[PDB]
């Protein structure tokens, strides 16, 4: 071991997960099509927006149902998940607006919200065997993606940015220190922790964290079947196909992030298998779910595979890079997913001639 990228270093903490300047210029100068126009975010006065306050003390996510897995929803639940949901949506939106407009005001709005969370030591005190552990990986990554686009902005409170960066670094070091179970060590959850470590590693210039994130991608490549299916996701019965796709989201972000540090994770393979195999399996299995039957007998839940679903955000990044065809015809309306950097359409999509 330990893995091939365990000497990699963060070359540029400001490089983010897209070329921010080049994309901004393109958006202002290029021939936009209707789809891309539909993705431009709307400006607003973020300075007066009420943003969620963090949970004080122990981070606890309430059980969803009063009793069992049917019953009526726990009234304590929604207000709590709404905190995190709004946190993620506002973060991604402000990040996307900063990329699209270049206006420092959006950076300052984001920093004010994140500083409020950092001051409370949010996303740090929780039971690792609880739902909180997953929530942290999603929220920390969402904020880090958005902040990463603004690391080079001179016109902000630089002390505040530092303080927020260091807090995110502590959050990720702590969150990733728990090795996980027999599944969550190694399945899609591992990859989500990998995207968190990778992007936070970059913005805080923490090579250890960065390397750890890259290692999750390498781990993933070793768990791909000959047909492109991920070993652990094919054990999810009626959700197997759904989780095959779900795993593509953070693996893609790891690869996009690493590429701006000069590392080409897309080219990384084990036993001649790579992420491209996984992509082909998803497309193939969607248009022929008999492929899945080799692994699971249940009819597959396909709610993820509809136009506009955030679950499809990874396709925008990969397609922009490799130019393969939209074989499923999914890429009609824009896609927005805060947990994978906001709108892949806004950030990566290039209209075809």
């Amino acid at each position: 071991g330990s893995h091939p990228f365990d000497q990699a270093v963060v070359k540029d903490p400001t490089a983010s997960y897209v070329d921010v300047k080049a994309r901004r210029t393109f958006l202002q100068s290029g021939q936009l099509d209707d789809r891309l126009k539909a993705a431009l975010p709307k400006e607003y006065d973020c300075t007066t927006e009420a943003t969620p306050n963090p949970q004080q003390g122990e981070m606890v996510i309430p059980r969803r149902y009063l009793s069992g897995n049917h019953g009526p929803v726990n009234p304590d639940y929604e207000p709590v998940v709404t905190l995190y949901r709004d946190f993620e949506k506002i973060s991604a939106t402000l990040g996307n607006l900063y990329v699209a407009t270049g206006k420092p005001v959006y950076a300052t709005c984001l920093l004010n919200m994140l500083d409020k969370w950092a001051k409370a030591d949010a996303l740090l005190n929780y039971d690792p065997k609880s739902q909180s552990w997953y929530q942290v990986e999603w929220s920390a990554a969402t904020a880090a993606f958005a902040l990463s686009t603004m690391m080079a902005e001179p016109n902000v409170d630089t002390a505040q940015r530092e303080r927020v960066v260091k807090w995110l670094n502590r959050v990720a070091r702590h969150q990733t220190s728990f090795p996980g179970g027999d599944t969550s060590c190694c399945n899609n959850a591992s990859y989500w922790r990998g995207q968190e470590a990778t992007i936070i590693g970059v913005i805080s210039k923490d090579d250890e964290l960065f390397r750890w994130g890259l290692g999750r991608y390498v781990q993933a490549m070793g768990l791909i079947n000959e047909d492109g299916s991920f070993v652990h996701e094919m054990t999810r019965h009626e959700q197997s196909l759904h989780y095959q796709n779900y795993a593509m989201l953070p693996l893609t972000m790891i690869a996009e992030t690493a590429s701006r540090q000069g590392i080409d994770l897309y080219a990384y393979k084990e036993n001649g298998r790579d992420i491209h195999s996984a992509r082909k399996f998803v497309f193939a299995a969607v248009k022929n779910p008999d492929l899945i039957k080799k692994y699971a007998s249940e009819p597959q839940d396909t709610r993820a595979f509809k136009p506009g679903r955030g679950d499809l955000n990874w396709i925008e990044y990969q397609r922009a890079r490799f130019g393969f065809a939209d074989e499923l015809g999914f890429m009609t309306v824009p896609i927005f997913d805060p947990r994978t950097g906001g709108s892949g359409t806004l950030l990566a999509y290039k209209p075809q001639g």
